[PDB]
């Protein structure tokens, strides 16, 4: 659906409907008690008859309202004033528009952008608001074969801000809030298709298409294995070593500032598009959300999308780090000792710790682009979900300023991580009497250590690494990717590129 | 809240609310047309405009309607005419309360009671409208401290009927209904009750005290653990004897009829008010569940409440065989060889197969009552769950005329049984080289080789057995008890008494 | 064994044995090089044939060295000059005492307190050398019949300051490092001891003799379960109530401050002499392990201990939760809801969640002291473990200003803490059906979702709390207590005292 901005008043307005706020108790919004006084009480009085008291998921739908130019007035549960936390306005935002849905509005205005959110100003909340808007849309039935397409009848909605003061942001806050709910959408499909479909080869072939579509500054290239081979990249060779797909690397180059001394964020997804454990298998339970192991690409290349569409003034570079962990007679096996591109060697000691195997080839691949930055972003460990839950992006760094960038990104954007420290107690649970480490550290630390492993391939950058496991997706009846962290990696470059959200 | 059935046009109503359907694709129900042809068209103007498309979980509330005398009305999506099963009813009507729920209306008048339902008359379409309307007013919140008490301004709702010819089965629907609908809200409550408080002497304590609210009728006593071993119940007493809750039979009598050959039909509940396995400890995972397992002694003393409400002319007895399985110094151990009150002599190989204990004495107990049949209610195997899920309760019997009864009632009243068989195959599973047989028959069968165990106490007696250990309750965030089979055996009990199907 | 210091050159000292350091490559320290030429090159010499490359470890004891007035010179591999940190640093200290114990040395002088320690002033370096000193003494012997006490003729060390000007701060050092390593003694006898002697009425009864040592300032009350059932604290008795040792809470008042206003800092450790996990019983594997489950008492006894004998000008209140966590016929149940003292209801999921249970009651109870604030210190969650491993305790609490200054003191004292962030998305874990709240909310973020339930009962405080499932105890061969995070409180307090950092 479409989005823009306006500044008028309800009574003014000649929409298939008007959407105005209500709170608790039966407490009639500023901006709607305007309508009352219009239609001579009538809205106050249906109040007073109990049709709504403004708890949130309660909404009230009205037709032929006396002396107003809109055919209908929707009026949706608030809560209390100022009381209204980000996630409950998100929540407002979502049951407008499933409710106008049920209905047969073409378009609507919302006067709902203007309720008060603590701390965020106009533009963070129009930016939620189509954020979410577009969140609630979602659906992922391309494989589904009844489905008669769900009813959209609502094709435009005007966010009305509070002075003509509000339009700039707000039309700022609705160009970056459609491309990052784009780059997010792209992310949940890439993750929700299964291993099946989406493998090395169909992210390769997503990326190239990116640089099609945006050919003046997106430039894309695949390394196949026998270049990974040629570069000494066998720790990520190794890995694909026992599937049939071909282990394949996705670089999305995009080039939006010309001075000889920009230097490129390089953003490393993991892309396992399937993780079976290997000959560490994983059990049988829940297994098919291995298909989520590839997330972390996923989100690197809705956060590429997103750059594109907004023609940022930034050079970043997205790696698709594709590949498929599978048992076999061709798989690699606990005990194996890799030779890391960095030369460093590794012992294996279980299989399924293999996206650490991957990103440390391709973080030493990457120093090649002489980065500003490099974040990687992971789904890793199942520790960090065990420490984090699945609210919070677990984030390690070897750089403070990168990593308060980070989170300061991931507060404004409302997709938080959280850091966790590395350190040298840690790294002593990588030792091994066979190689110069080994590829995990056994329960206590799993995160840390994983971080740990990481961060001795990326001493010559200043560097970060967002573990996933626990944000990338959810399971339960509502199984589904979310396509975090695309809109912390977005506020990141945003911010980086000059924008002043706070404004 | 209150039912009363009446048989009048949606036009000539006064009430806060009317009900009416609407069936996809957006056409107004032929009750309603007459009221739609009242405000000009101003119901089916609304619905081209594609205010309610009527597929089934919409709706569409619509105040001060032209000429209209109710000032509210409330259409319902119903899906398509003549492909309302009732599972879809149901639904429609839970859904009916729930939005009259969030307006202020006091009372109201709903015609959907008068939707054509496969297979189901005037008398069931009502009497289920009753039922899943109590259903969705359930709350357990006795033990919590915040709550503010739902917001139910809708005291009262009237179900229209066809013609005055469906009166009178109208209201004994509701009489039904309601009686049904409290035996179930009873074992629910005392199903989600924490094992903390309701113990076996809870359930004495409730089983007093519905004596003593039908002092006319029922009579209860109370067994206790010296008399039962002057019983020689030890099977039962070695249950509960690790846990310091003493062990408590009541026996609530229920007497309807005085002819001297008016045999009663005797009902055993399996109140294990806690079950941990015992020394056969069960995993943690979820094991807050088990305060379920007295589930079938609630749903027991759910149909002795439903029982003495009606009045009905039969005689019925209700055992709330009470106990708590628990691990400790004097717990019984795998291994034990125990008389059962029978005198046959069963080996223990796993403790946590206690009800079967339990109930073999239990069923040798009510022989003395010279019983025209015996069913006993359990939450007994896991081994149901995975024959037959959570929503077909597993039957057993060793009287063909008796199960059909059974299987007939679970039928009509929608809280389904499934016949499963016995057999002297099964039997031979409950070969012991110790005693006259084992308690436990292996995996192959557990819900059978339960059935058979029991059956070997049952022999002087029609008798009927239902594993209720997936259908008594539900898990995951909707946790709570179902009250099921209390309709089950309601049914079956009206039956007994006469019930002629109302048609 | 007892430390002093002084400011003197190595050349006069007429000590049993003098330690100097030497830096990788054979290089002998700067103050090192003034004896060498006494005894002309006799060491520079020796060093030149390789006899001390100067790695980390390495030693070389001297005897008869020409015109030396000391008998043993002890020279030191302490690898290189300044890039030497106080992980290092410590090692390097231990290393000498452990050397220093193999000779007849009865007494020495270091000059290794002169090192460079990166950010580590004179202050710091002698308490950290004292700490670690008594640290490497430790032995737990008390209850093996063999062994003949250990060899230890060293019975007082010197440590050297570079001047005049350092000896206050090294007087100061020795003073605190004597009484922080006696309290972190205390605390590991206590983890070390078996649940067979170390129990709740042992905890209470070292609370009293603590009173008795110091009753000027402290005095120490126990509160037994007639008590705590007096006083509504049914959580922290339902916990208790299985095992057959009564529930004791040990509060020790210090009262180092006469004036009206100065609220006191209170310290709460939870004191489960053993858990066996209840009902939800734990595994067999390392179970004994559970012994530390008091280890939070233990940190509190032994910060109180300090606190007593630094007499510092402050109060501070040390309750010690004693309890026993046992399975059997009376032990509380999955299912159950308590009544906590603050009256909230809590349903019980897990019995292994115990820790919480006990601790809520005294978090509701202590607030009659009207704390300023009130920090817990529990080894409380397996997912703590897992999210910070053995090395970092987590942090989590209610009040920014009051988690800094803990994380600043566990910096500061090498006794390291970092925090995790609690949240409405994880309290909201803690939903439940039947209660006000469940005990567990689930596998992800475990350690968080634990300091989101101790939270509903701190609001009336400034409140921080300790989570020290990784950092209090370490397996393997070396398995024992380890007594943190005593060391990190005793700082806490010693700032909160007034204390300088010494420039
Ligand atoms: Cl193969
Ligand atoms: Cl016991
Ligand atoms: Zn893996
Ligand atoms: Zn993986
Ligand atoms: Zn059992
Ligand atoms: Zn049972
Ligand atoms: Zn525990
Ligand atoms: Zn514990």
């Amino acid at each position: 659906m479409e989005f823009s901005v306006k500044s008028g008043s309800p009574e003014k307005q000649r929409s298939a409907c008007i959407v105005v706020g209500v709170f608790e108790p039966r407490r009639l919004s500023p901006i709607a008690e305007q309508l009352d006084k219009i239609s001579d009480g009538y809205i106050s009085a249906l109040l007073r008859r109990g049709e709504l008291e403004g708890k949130p998921g309660q909404t009230l739908l009205l037709h032929h309202v006396p002396n107003v130019l809109s055919e209908r007035i929707l009026l949706i549960g608030c809560g209390k004033e100022r009381e209204l936390d980000e996630r409950q306005y998100k929540q407002v935002i979502q049951k407008t528009i499933n409710t106008l849905n049920d209905t047969g509005s073409m378009e609507a205005v919302c006067f709902l952008t203007e309720l008060h959110v603590k701390g965020r100003n106009n533009y963070w909340k129009v930016r939620q608001a189509v954020e979410t808007a577009k969140e609630t849309l979602y659906s992922f039935d391309q494989l589904k074969t009844n489905k008669s397409e769900p009813r959209r009848p609502l094709r435009k909605m005007v966010f009305n801000v509070p002075t003509r003061r509000e339009l700039t942001s707000g039309e700022r806050a609705i160009q970056h809030g459609l491309a990052i709910a784009a780059g997010i959408k792209a992310a949940k499909d890439l993750g929700n298709m299964p291993p099946n479909i989406c493998n090395a080869a169909y992210l390769a072939s997503q990326a190239r298409q990116l640089a099609d579509s945006y050919s003046k500054n997106v430039i894309t290239r695949v390394i196949g294995e026998q270049q990974m081979k040629e570069l000494g990249m066998h720790s990520y060779l190794a890995v694909g070593q026992g599937s049939q797909n071909e282990s394949l690397m996705s670089v999305i180059e995009y080039k939006g500032n010309a001075s000889e001394d920009a230097r490129p964020i390089v953003l490393v997804g993991k892309g396992l598009t399937f993780d079976s454990g290997g000959i560490s298998i994983k059990p049988s339970e829940g297994m098919d959300e291995m298909k989520y192991d590839m997330c972390g690409a996923a989100a690197v290349y809705g956060v590429m999308r997103m750059v594109a569409e907004l023609q940022l003034p930034i050079n970043v570079i997205g790696v698709l780090a594709g590949c498929e962990n599978m048992p076999g007679g061709r798989a690699y096996r606990p005990g194996d000792v890799l030779t890391t591109m960095s030369g460093q060697t590794v012992e294996v000691l279980n299989t399924d710790a293999e996206g650490r195997l991957v990103l440390c080839d391709v973080l030493t691949y990457v120093e090649r682009f002489e980065p500003e930055a490099v974040i990687d972003v992971a789904t890793l460990t199942g520790a960090c979900v065990i420490a984090l839950g699945h609210h919070i992006t677990g984030l390690m760094a070897n750089h403070n300023p990168l990593a308060h960038e980070l989170i300061a990104a991931s507060e404004q954007s409302g997709d938080r991580a959280w850091r966790l420290p590395l350190g040298d107690e840690y790294q002593e649970q990588l030792e091994s009497n066979f190689a110069d480490m080994a590829n995990i550290g056994g329960r206590p630390g799993g995160a840390i250590t994983a971080g740990c492993f990481l961060s001795r391939f990326t001493r010559k950058y200043n560097w970060a690494h967002l573990d996933i496991a626990g944000t990338a997706w959810r399971s339960g009846k509502a199984k589904g990717a979310t396509g975090r962290p695309v809109a912390l990696l977005a506020q990141f470059l945003l911010n980086r590129a000059g924008f002043n959200g706070e404004e």
